[PDB]
């Protein structure tokens, strides 16, 4: 899988389930153009965002709707959402995992980048 | 101080020094309007962004230029930058500290919110 | 898998490979008694630590040798190692994932706890 | 201050107040010998652990009683506590800040190490 997103929950110690995720790619004129979207599964993961064909060198933005996740749980959190912006594939094709660990007032993100 | 930003560096175990920071506030028409900016000091901190007078109820965006920090150090990092989006003062005036801990492929952010 | 350990690397954005892990369980006399050990695979993961039979209610300690990982890479890190201490199965059998994200001067740990 | 400890709370977005902290130093025979202790103040901080005189080159262990903090708040957390083990002053005297960000099922720690 060229690109995958995992969301964990640090308050309950569980996967973050059914979290909406939106991906954008910067167009050649400096505008954000819609690239993919989905909701996280039961194990906090979202696969099949894209293919190796269409996942070319570029700047991408991953937006995770953290606010909606917390409210659905009865919690009013701090952040409107969490976004990860990064250059991809600028040194040949890699497989990417964007992970995020969430709390109401904090979040952490990391990327796992491997050569297939 | 109504609003303050601290940046730490997890690779060297030090403050993140001279990091550019930009703050925006959402205008009544859903556009991001420039609110404040600065660079972090020697202790990784940025004070005097605003005053209690002008820091009213609203949605704010704090953008930290992580990429430029790493490059100035001879490192090519993963993220273009880091941004924190949050509602402020929706329950009366609070003092806010936005903290970020950085690594080339990861970052963590939290908010310390206190009642003065 | 009743218990599994994943180690990621935040400086290179990759799995932490071949990291030694030791697990202890507190004995009925308040002493740490050896329970299991292993090294992380290529995807930063360590499976087959134990079985559901022997993984009973108790206090466990997971020790990750972070120091040795960094040195093998040519880095002198801050911590001697990282340890996670937790009660397990005190409310019936759960599956546990202990995750750790590492940098030379920082680390983060979380647990994913699910009901099978 | 040669050594200081700060504890933050990621569920409430506040300092972690009145958290017990214990420091040990490894003795020349490989045993942990009691070095200092305290409770965090209202701003989540614990100062005056030691002096530059007695804070010599060595391996130290900082133990933060996270469990007691959460229970006092009406929360049953995952970890028994959090401990940071590190070598100090092996390259001349430094000032150390050990920071920890806590959630019931997760915690993060970093060190800020500066040359005075
Ligand atoms: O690919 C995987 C799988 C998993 O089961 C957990 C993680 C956890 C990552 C993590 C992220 C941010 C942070 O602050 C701490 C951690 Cl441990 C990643
Ligand atoms: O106000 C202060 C002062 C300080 O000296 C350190 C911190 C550290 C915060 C922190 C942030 C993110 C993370 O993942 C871990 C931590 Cl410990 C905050």
């Amino acid at each position: 899988c060229p690109l995958m997103v995992k969301v964990l929950d640090a308050v309950r110690g569980s996967p973050a389930i059914n979290v909406a995720v939106h991906v954008f790619r910067k167009a050649a004129d400096d505008t954000w153009e819609p690239f993919a979207s989905g909701k996280t599964s039961e194990s906090g993961e979202l696969h099949g965002l894209t293919t190796e064909e269409e996942f070319v060198e570029g700047i991408y933005k991953v937006e995770i709707d953290t606010k909606s996740y917390w409210k659905a749980l009865g919690i009013s959190p701090f952040h409107e959402h969490a976004e990860v912006v990064f250059t991809a594939n600028d040194s040949g094709p890699r497989r990417y995992t964007i992970a995020a660990l969430l709390s109401p007032y904090s979040y952490s993100t990391t990327a796992v980048v491997t050569n297939p």
